[PDB]
């Protein structure tokens, strides 16, 4: 209903009423189109307690997006291998849109249209805007990527002071990806809400085709067997007025008492 | 679960009850992250609670599909919805004084057919075709999560006379059924929200026609979903009105090309909305 129980029954949606569809690997998936969720960013943070979610990959991948560097090796230095040059990925699109790409050894600042900042600039000036958006979809660059963004874009909305984010994710797996990126885009709200000096209202998670791999069924069926435990509430120690100034040590996650994974 | 126009009205209701007031001097009631499903199987989601302009919906898509950014072409057919923005009083107000009558900017139809083109004339072969790439892909790989048409081009956004309100859609194919989900950043429950529902549900009806598919659903996802404070009193009398059965959209001509589509290829069986007030 209100919480992780949205997601947790999104599995019981696709494991029951889910439709047979095929995966780009060629493995079978159970699919569903057009889901939606609302996760509460006030008083708490939505990190999955049903299965332990990788937190510091969630944190380091983001700051890697805020940097604008598309590379494996930079994040592999954090002992994070989840990702040479991936091409013009989110990190590029966020900070530079419509800028000619060579590789990430080239400096892409000064160029494109920086979305992340243009969202920030617009929040402190225009109290109300529906046009504040970060788009990861550029069909010209896309063929140059190692993979099209599963997260097409986000949009920000402010009412009575509290910031809300909706992220449109065209495709996600319930076992691996969406739990990860739930934290990921709920993480960005906290950040931009911080700079703009606003609060955290809600995170709306919108999914296109949402599947479950036919391996992950029983694994997912073990997970739902577990009563979810109370979400964490996140704190930001150092108050930062720049977006590229955020790093790991400014983050303290309290209240994570997940279950043994897999 | 609702799945109907009953949902749309439930949004209006949940907006009107719980709406938060955001003043632009014209304030509205606003909520965020609304999603509604509209069944496209054996009915057309044309809203019956109040009459939607049909020939406008039909003529805009063709105007979208062929890539037309020119509003004069809709007016010659006496569809005037877009002719305000191509009106000289509007273009010279906003700094478009160098742009001529009917010139809107790169907009949906342009971004659809040519993405990353350079707006001026004849753009054929220029930019990326978002529409023809989806129909080609549905033929080749009906299972893909990568089929999307996005109108957002922040580089070209300032060129646009108005930024795209429906910023992109996605297509999904299963059971020989073609579906669609449009993300709308902003929509007005009283005027334009029901209007797009027709345009995209028609495109799905079109694309399913070209690809040889059926129509599963149209999922309408809204960004800020708002009611201007002045539509309220007039709106709530549309609340007590109970929506009727959806009409029957059909295509009497088998059309192998999406540019070959004409206003004369459809017939609506069973559409009878409520009178005004
Ligand atoms: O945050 C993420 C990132 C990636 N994926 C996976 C799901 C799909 O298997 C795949 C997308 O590949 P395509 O369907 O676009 O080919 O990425 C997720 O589920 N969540
Ligand atoms: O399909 C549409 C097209 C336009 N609008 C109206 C609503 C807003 O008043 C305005 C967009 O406002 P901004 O996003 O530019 O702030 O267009 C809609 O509601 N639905």
């Amino acid at each position: 209903l209100t919480g992780e129980l949205q997601y947790l029954k999104q599995v019981d949606d696709i494991l029951r009423y889910g439709v047979r569809k095929r995966d780009r690997t060629g493995i079978g998936t159970l699919s569903l189109f057009g889901m939606q969720a609302r996760y509460n960013l006030r008083n708490e943070f939505p990190l999955l307690t049903t299965k332990r979610v990788f937190w510091r990959a969630v944190v380091e991948e983001l700051l890697w997006f805020i940097r604008g560097s598309t590379d494996s090796k930079e994040l592999a230095a954090k002992d994070i291998h989840i990702w040479g040059d991936l091409g013009p990925i989110y990190g590029f699109q966020w900070r530079h849109f419509g800028a000619e790409y060579k590789d990430c050894q080239s400096n892409y600042l000064q160029q494109g249209i920086d979305q992340l900042q243009t969202v920030i600039d617009t929040i402190k000036t225009n109290p109300e805007s529906r046009r504040m958006i970060i788009s990861s979809w550029n069909p010209k660059d896309i063929p140059l990527m190692v993979l099209p963004p599963c997260h097409t874009l986000c949009q920000f909305y402010v009412a009575n002071g509290e910031l809300s984010c909706q992220v449109y994710q065209r495709s996600g797996d319930m076992g691996l990806g969406v739990p990860f990126n739930i934290a990921g885009y709920a993480l960005l709200t906290y950040i931009v809400a911080h700079v703009t000096g606003l609060k955290t209202g809600d995170l709306i998670h919108t999914m296109g085709d949402a599947h479950i791999y036919l391996n992950h069924i029983d694994a997912l069926k073990v997970q739902l067997a577990r009563s979810p435990k109370p979400f964490p509430c996140l704190k930001i120690i150092r108050n930062v007025t720049d977006i590229n100034d955020f790093k790991w040590d400014d983050f303290q996650l309290d209240g994570y008492n997940p279950h043994p994974p897999l």
